[PDB]
Order: structure tokens, then sequence, then C-alpha cells
């Protein structure tokens, strides 16, 4: 029993994505014990307002700007950046998602090159399709396939090529996390309560024609004591992770937990194309980080417990 | 038109951008960096009076980068590890470091051109002319690391180009072809056929492509250095005729009496028409006919097969 502020103190913290539903929880976490800069646009309203009572200073900060104004007034000895922020590109438009991604990578880099250490979130979206079941290895080929989100991996093929490129000409130390589904009771709770959603709402969930999705799903309360450990393990060259939890979860069985706990029926629909996840193989994040410690069923009931409470029994 | 210019050339060697380093040399300083394994190809580049300087992009650090000038005024960097080795991750960390590491070292260029390949646009129709803002995808079963490892270093080019405030164009390349090296995909079409052996073609309908002859390249690169900019300026770099690869073959058995054994199957190796209309506004219209530059290539390269 040990509090969460505990696993790093003293730092200077370089927060983009501050706002979301993965760096959210890691800002609040290192904001007790360290001086932490949350980097954003902030158009929820009250979310700067909550951050800023929640200890963490707030910067507007918007990728969209090509130029190099948005950095007038940063300071520029953090010890330790999260570029968690992303336009992941819904639009469609492919040549925005690759520019303003790659652009913010290296201009945050380039800002920050005297910073101890460096982590870029990615996704396993970008993996190659084997079988839906198979345990994805940092190895495993890749592609720009996500027909769920088409323009997403292929800006963070490009995002990551930039990332690898500052990291070596800045002997900026960095870690590359291909991060897989996140969840918890913060937020709205990550993917497995955007399901719950749509069963409430009635609506289809796509599921694939022969099997299940698979996934890693990793909680808040894992993924938060695993940043100061990937920084730890940054270097040049970048180093490459898959970051999930350490068991695999099937999609469909989440789903029927869900309904298990709750009474809700889902609407599975069979589909050609559906949210592709994969799960990862852990075993390299577990040597940088030792074991998770949260079990998935325990987490999602909690998460439920947290944010649709009046939907248990 | 180009002269008393100081131009760095990667890949120099190469089907690409050989003619274009010989050609700037007349004029211009230029310098080629690379390995040159290939015996007698340096001295062969050093006869034209092109500095060669030996250069490898798998090295670690910036040891690579001792002793090369840092006051060349224009960049082509046309070198690239494919990754036919399937090593992925090798592929995408050599080739991007490589993009970050010339760019900064050439940071006080007047311009840099970054070679790419039109093989990262997601496959449409087979007579589908793609243009720069199509879906991009990474896919090509026959070399699965090649189109990944240019969409990071594409990724890489154009955040250098705007933290440097280095003047870039990234030009997506089709299907290059002519008297050097070679000859290109139609020259290796010639070489199945003088050989016998089957040329796989679609079951309905034939793969289109946007052949590029060396000629018309050669004339373009100045053209696409003057359209450099921040941010980098994207163009697919093609010829302006589309051509059919059954109608090219066909003709290749016109020209020489050498029967082409087609075969219709399923899987056939895909290639990308492009819209040229971004390109010409840079290059202005080509030169070569593609009947004219295939019979041309032959004349080179087969002359004792054209009556
Ligand atoms: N399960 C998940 O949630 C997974 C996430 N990832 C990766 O994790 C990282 C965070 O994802 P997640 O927390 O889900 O993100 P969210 O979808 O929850 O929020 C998006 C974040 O990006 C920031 N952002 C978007 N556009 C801009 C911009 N133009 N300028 C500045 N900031 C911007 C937003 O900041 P603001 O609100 O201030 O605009 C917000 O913090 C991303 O890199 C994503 O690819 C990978 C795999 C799974
Ligand atoms: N039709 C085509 O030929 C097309 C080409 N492209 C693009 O055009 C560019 C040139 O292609 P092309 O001329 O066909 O290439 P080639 O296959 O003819 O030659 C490859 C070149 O890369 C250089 N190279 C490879 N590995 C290294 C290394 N480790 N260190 C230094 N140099 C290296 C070689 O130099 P050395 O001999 O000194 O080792 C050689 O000059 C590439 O970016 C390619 O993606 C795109 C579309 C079509
Ligand atoms: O649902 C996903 C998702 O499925 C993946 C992913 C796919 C395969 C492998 C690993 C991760 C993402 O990377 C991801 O960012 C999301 C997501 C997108 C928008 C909002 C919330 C979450
Ligand atoms: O054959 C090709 C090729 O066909 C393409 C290409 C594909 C689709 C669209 C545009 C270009 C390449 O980009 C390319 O570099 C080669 C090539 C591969 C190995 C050695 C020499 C050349």
């Amino acid at each position: 029993l040990v509090p969460r502020g505990s696993h790093m103190e003293g730092k200077k913290i370089l927060v983009t994505g501050g706002t979301g539903q993965v760096a959210r929880p890691v800002a609040e976490a290192l904001a007790e014990r360290n001086e932490v800069w949350c980097l954003g646009r902030f158009g929820t309203p009250g979310v700067e307002k909550e951050l800023n009572d929640r200890g963490i200073t707030t910067f507007h900060w918007d990728m969209d700007d090509p130029g190099a104004a948005a950095y007038e007034g940063l300071p520029d000895d953090f010890t330790h950046v999260l570029h968690s922020a992303v336009r992941r590109g819904e639009d469609g438009d492919v040549n925005a998602a690759v520019e303003v991604n790659s652009v913010a990578c290296g201009r945050l880099m380039t800002h920050c090159r005297g910073a101890e250490a460096f982590l870029f979130v990615s996704t396993g979206a970008l993996y190659k399709r084997q079988t839906l079941d198979h345990a994805y290895t940092e190895d495993d080929p890749v592609d720009g396939v996500a027909d769920w989100l088409p323009a997403y991996p292929v800006g963070k093929i490009a995002a990551e090529g930039a990332v690898r490129a500052f990291a070596q000409v800045l002997n900026l130390p960095t870690t590359i996390a291909r991060l897989n589904i996140a969840y918890g009771p913060g937020g709205y709770g990550g993917v497995p309560m955007l399901y719950f959603k749509r069963m409430l709402a009635g609506e289809p969930i796509p599921v694939p024609k022969e099997g299940q999705n698979w996934c890693s799903l990793l909680h808040t309360d894992d993924l938060v004591a695993h940043v100061p450990r990937l920084w730890e393990a940054a270097a040049t060259p970048a180093t490459l992770v898959n970051w999930g939890g350490d068991e695999a979860v099937g999609i469909t069985d989440c789903v029927r937990y869900l309904e298990e706990l709750t009474g809700v029926r889902a609407r599975l629909v069979p589909s050609e194309v559906t949210r592709e996840t994969y799960r990862f193989d852990p075993t390299r994040r577990r040597e940088i980080t030792g074991p998770c410690r949260v079990p998935w069923r325990e987490g999602v009931r909690r998460t439920l417990q947290a944010l649709h409470p009046e939907h248990l029994p």
C-alpha cells in the first residue's frame, strides 16, 4: 500500500494530451510531488480549471499552428516529457494527420532537447493483421491499415519516423510506447464504457464474422505506474515497446461481462469492419515495468461503479 | 538550368539519381555520398568530376558526417534501405534517421528534394489516377517494409523541413525507365520475354502506370527544387501518359518479334497511374512519348532485337 504520487518526485514534467483519457491521470498523479505542465487547447469547459485545482500548470498550445509561435513563453528546462496529444484523422485528411502530428513531435522534442527522457504514445493499430487472436510483438509487420479509422495508423507511422530521427539528432533519450486499450474510472472510462453506452442505447456493436476481437486492456492505475519506468527505459536509438496489460481479453467476452454485471443486453452484429483491436505479447513491457496489478474483471466492475452506478443491481 | 551550385546527392549509383548527378556535374560541384560496393562505380563517377564521399546509412551515430561540408546549396536524397530482409524496424530507423541527419547537416541549403514512392497509396481501381490527397495505407505484399519505411521517412522529412526552415519537396516517384542501368520495368519484362518466362496479367483489364523516362526525370529535378517550401511540397512524380502494362508488353512484341507469354492471373504486381496535374504545374510537360522512349531504350540495351 503506497500512494501513487510516490512513483516519482522532484521533477519538472511536460504533458501533452493532459485532458485525454490516457494522460490526464498521469498528470494528476505526478502533480502531487512534481512540477507538472499540461499543454493543450482545453476546449471542454471546466477542464482547465479542474487541472489547475488539481495542482497542474496549464499552457495553451495547439498542434494545428504550423509555425513556432506556439512555443513562446514555454520553459525549456523540463526533465521529462509525455507526448500523448493526437490528431487521429477522423476527418479522413491523411496528409493533415501526417503533417500535424509529425511536425508537432519534432518541434516539441527540439524545444525539450535537454530533457532526461521523452515518451511518445503510439498505437497497435498500425500492426498488419495476422490472426485476430495473435499476440503482436514489437517486430511484427506493420501496415497503414485500420478500416475503422484509416488516417490514424498512417499518421502514427509518420510520427514514429519523426520521433526516431529527432531522438538521434538531438541525442534525446526516447521511448515509443505503442499503447493498447486504456480504461479506468476517470474520463468516460475507455472503450469498455463506449461499448456499454452503445448497449444502453440499443446501438449495434460490430464483431468479426469469425472469432472475436482481442485486446490487452490496460487499467489507469497500472498505466500511471508504468510511465516512470518507460522514461527510465528511454534511449538513443529510441526504445520501442508494445504497452498493454498482462491479460488477453476478448472484446465479446468483455461485452458479455458487462451484460452479466448490469443486466443490460447487447446487440452484436457480425460485420466486415470492426473496431479492430489487437492483443500484445507483454514480454518486453514486463521487462521494463514489472507485472501489472489490476485484474480486468475487477477493474471493469469498478469503472462501472464510478461512471454508471445506477445500472448496477 | 543550373550552374555554379554545390549539390549533395545520395543514391548516386542508383537507377534514378545517377543520371541526375552526371548531368549536374557539367556546370556544378556534385558530391555523391554512398557505399560504392559495385566494383568500379566510384571511379566512373569520379571520371565525370563528381566528388565521392563514403557514407553508410547503417552506421550508428553521427560519425558518418565527419568531414562533410555544410555549405551545399541543394540536396537530392535518393538512397534507400528498402527492407528486403523483412526487418521493418531497421528499415524505418535507418531511413528516418538518415533523413534527419542529412537535413540537419544541410540546414542552410536552398532546397532539399526527397524521393518517395507511389506504392504507399491505398489501392483503388486498376485505372485510377492517384492524386496527392488520395488515401494511403502502406501495403505492398511484394516488399512489405518498403512503403512503411517511406511513410516514416516522409514524417521525418516534413518535421525537419519545418523545424529547420529548410525548403523541401517530397516527390512520390512512379516507374522510372530509360537507357541506363538495366532499363527499368519495361526492360525487365523484355528480359522475361527473352527467357520465355510467363508474364502475369489481370484476368480482366490491365495494370496501369505513369512511366517516367529518365531524360524527363533529369529535367524535372531543378524545377522540383524551385518548388520546395515549408511546409514541404508534396507531388506525385510520373510521366504525362497513362501506360497500360499489357499494352507495353504487346508493343515490345510488336517491335521485336519476341513473343510475350501472357498468363491471366488473379495475382499480379500492382502498378499505379498518377494524375499529372500538380507535377505539370511545377515542371511543365514531359517530352518523351512512351512508345518512342521504350523503343529507344530497347535500341540502347538490346539493339540486336530491333529489325
Ligand atoms: N485507448 C486509448 O485511449 C488509446 C490511445 N492511444 C494513444 O494515446 C494518446 C492519447 O489518447 P487519448 O487519451 O485516448 O486521447 P483523447 O481522444 O482522450 O483526447 C485527445 C487528446 O489530444 C489532444 N489534442 C488533439 N488535437 C490537439 C491539437 N490540435 N492541439 C493540442 N492538443 C490536441 C486533446 O487536447 P485538448 O482537449 O486540449 O484539445 C486531448 O488531450 C494518443 O497518442 C493516442 O493515439 C493509443 C491506443 C489506445
Ligand atoms: N523506378 C524506381 O527506380 C523507383 C525508385 N523510387 C525511389 O527512388 C530512389 C532511388 O531508387 P533507385 O535509384 O531505384 O535505387 P537503386 O535500387 O537503384 O539503388 C539503391 C541506392 O541506395 C543507396 N543505398 C542503399 N543502402 C544504402 C546505405 N546503407 N548507405 C548508403 N547508400 C545506400 C545505394 O548506394 P550504394 O550503391 O553506394 O550502396 C544506391 O545508390 C529511392 O528513394 C526509391 O525509393 C521510387 C519509385 C520508383
Ligand atoms: O479504440 C481505439 C483502439 O482500438 C486503438 C488500438 C487498436 C489496435 C491496437 C491497439 C490500439 C487505439 O490506438 C485507439 O486510439 C483507440 C481509440 C480511438 C479513439 C478514441 C478512443 C480510443
Ligand atoms: O519496382 C519498384 C516500383 O514499382 C515502385 C513503385 C511501386 C508503386 C508505385 C510507384 C512506384 C518503387 O517505388 C520501387 O522503388 C521499385 C523498386 C524496387 C526495388 C528495386 C528497384 C526498384
